């Protein structure tokens, strides 16, 4: 019934491992660079959030060949937490009570593009090969995953855009809840692609005005914000039942005691006030220690930060908690954004600290009601929350409790 | 606690709706034809399981906007489900009881491509447009449903290839058993384009030698098969707890009375007798009643059809039920086909025969001592089941059974 972390692995813009994460948390450390291949692209865009790592080797050669970026990421973060949370292969592989929860916001562009391209080229077929469906298929980073790792139970991936691993972590905790398994990894990964990132830049949605530095663009709660900067990476955390974890000697992070999970149902691509709100109030039904610091959505738009300061304000009133949006360092993983903020959330609790809310040089009039921390501070919390409110009004937050 | 059907709604390639699709599978119908736009591609496969359906003037343009083809057949199979269910707005609308979970297998290819096709041109950006994204992103069909019909409750996507539609309804029943849910829109949908559908040509996966008949291309269990038939469409089910189903008066398909799912763990693409077993023993577990039918997964293909026959050998042995592949009519519309093929077994249910298992002009020699009906059979049926077995070896198994 109970649903703990006992295990945690990332691959980001700021850290290839939860030690560079955390000393990149707590420096306030941007990892975002100028990218030649979006400005090559004709995007407007040219700043990245991109993963400092080649994963040329990195796996398996007989493994790697059915796995886009997102897969690749999303595995070397479960190698990650597998080794983190103790688990030997005989302790988590071919049990039917082990399962994987992980997807992306969009799969494999790259790859989609890829398979087109090569199809209308002197070679057709043969220039396509036997790999893109695994490569792009929406269920691509589970099951790329599952088979490698030898999972025996759930297996699927879910998907919401920015809030996609968020929902996979919950939907993991309800499989605890529902006692259908005694472990569940749940995350996901994004591949960092211009044939992705233009649909965003085409849509406006990215930021613009700050090429000539970089990692200054992304600035959630600054008055002069002006898109969110695409990135990609991967994450994934062991969910596992509280006994089982506690039987094996398991070392536990926090325990999930919230998880909301509503929809807009009004607009698509922009925010509702209404819905993030019944969203957090959902995840804090039961939870009655204080929320000690709140891992924000705040993407560095200008509607959606103000929208999701204004669902703050209404459920917490006076009460509201300390508040950064980490993303103004790491910038938007997308599919990825979910577990990897969950993790930085984990980190901060464990290590006893908030993450700053970096690149604010004029904090934004609607957000006077304050205590969005713009400086590393240390402090003893308890219990934390993060916000996941992706594109087409899904809404997905997490409040994590240390035992 | 209990969930059952109470409305459903279906866009395919034997039927526009439920009367249709009825009609089609007495009648043991073929939805395969052949495509020009495939073998224009420079497919070796030119077999369609298209949809026979304009849908140019059906959803309105600041809906279907936002909405690749995927997404139109699932907003349409809601349409339907929403109206065959009873509900009006003021009961599934702004509500946060009710809530919407579909997706496809393979998002939008068409878009991705077309995104990139665009944004080489030479305008570049205002030639991607700002559509892509909805369009093209894996949680397209969950998002583009959810703000036209002012979903509150849960809003997202599952995907796992074959299976993802199977596994949306399993998840939906979830949330009704959590307690969590009402009413929740289960299903999915999938578009057919060269672009997907020359990826798994690529792997050898689809039919090429019946492009001269092309309704008998698809011969699940037929000593001859080589292959599936892609196909498209959507499909959609109101999964509804009992209780309330009840005090309002709505009509009732069945309840689900077990929903499997499970992971291979070993293969990719290729599908392992264990992984199957497991699912659907997690599927009768507590049904006390026996499965008068089996609606399975039977894609046509030579390793995946007699794989489930051995599987389901091994979990009835000498109790096996009466089996038949609707998908030698309908073809494999892959991330729909998990509702779509329910949706058949409701029909069946609630209509009393069972459809036909056809093009078997040679009955493979594995399909031995088996109940293979080749030939519509009226039958009282009580407990039917639905075998979704996807790529990157995902399981899902659905027992459906009259109240």
């Amino acid at each position: 019934k109970r649903a703990v972390i006992t295990g945690l692995g990332i691959v980001s813009s700021i850290g290839n491992n939860q030690q560079e994460v955390l000393a990149s948390l707590r420096e306030g450390r941007s990892g975002i660079t100028f990218s030649q291949e979006l400005k090559d692209s004709g995007m407007r865009s040219h700043v990245w959030g991109n993963v400092k790592l080649d994963t040329t080797g990195l796996i398996d050669r007989k493994v790697v060949r059915f796995m886009s970026d997102a897969s690749i990421y999303a595995f070397l973060s479960m190698e990650q937490a597998i080794a983190d949370a103790g688990l030997s292969p005989e302790a988590y592989q071919n049990n039917p009570r082990v399962g994987l929860i992980a997807g992306s916001g969009g799969g494999s562009p790259r790859f989609q593009v890829f398979g087109a391209d090569a199809m209308r080229g002197p070679r057709g077929l043969k220039a396509v090969g036997p790999y893109v469906v695994t490569k792009a298929m929406a269920s691509g980073v589970s099951a790329c995953l599952a088979t490698p790792f030898k999972i025996h139970g759930v297996n699927y991936s879910i998907s919401s855009a920015c809030a996609t691993s968020a929902h996979c972590i919950g939907n993991a905790v309800e499989q605890i809840q529902l006692g259908k398994q005694d472990i569940v990894f749940a995350g996901g990964g994004e591949e960092l692609c211009w044939e992705m990132a233009c649909e965003f830049d085409a849509m406006g949605a990215l930021s613009t005005k700050y090429n000539d530095t970089p990692e200054k663009a992304s600035r959630t709660y600054d008055a002069h914000r002006d898109g969110f900067v695409i990135a990609g990476g991967g994450g994934m955390v062991v969910v596992e039942e509280l006994e089982h974890a506690l039987a094996r000697g398991a070392h536990i992070y926090a325990e999930i005691v919230g998880y909301g999970a509503t929809s807009d149902g009004a607009d698509m691509v922009a925010p509702s006030g209404e819905g993030a709100v019944r969203c957090m109030k959902m995840a804090m039904h039961g939870v009655d220690t204080p929320i000690d610091y709140l891992n924000s959505h705040g993407t560095s738009t200008p509607v959606g930060d103000v929208k999701e300061l204004a669902a703050i304000r209404e459920v917490f009133g006076d009460k509201s908690p300390a508040i950064s949006a980490t993303k103004a360092m790491t910038g938007h993983s997308l599919g990825a954004a979910g577990v990897q903020e969950a993790i930085y959330s984990l980190l901060m609790l464990e290590h006893g600290f908030i993450a700053p809310s970096i690149n604010i040089e004029e904090l934004d009039e609607q957000a006077a009601g304050l205590n969005i921390v713009t400086e590393t501070t240390d402090r003893e919390l308890t219990t934390v929350m993060s916000n996941s409110f992706g594109f087409g009004g899904t809404n997905a937050t997490l409040v994590m409790r240390k035992l």
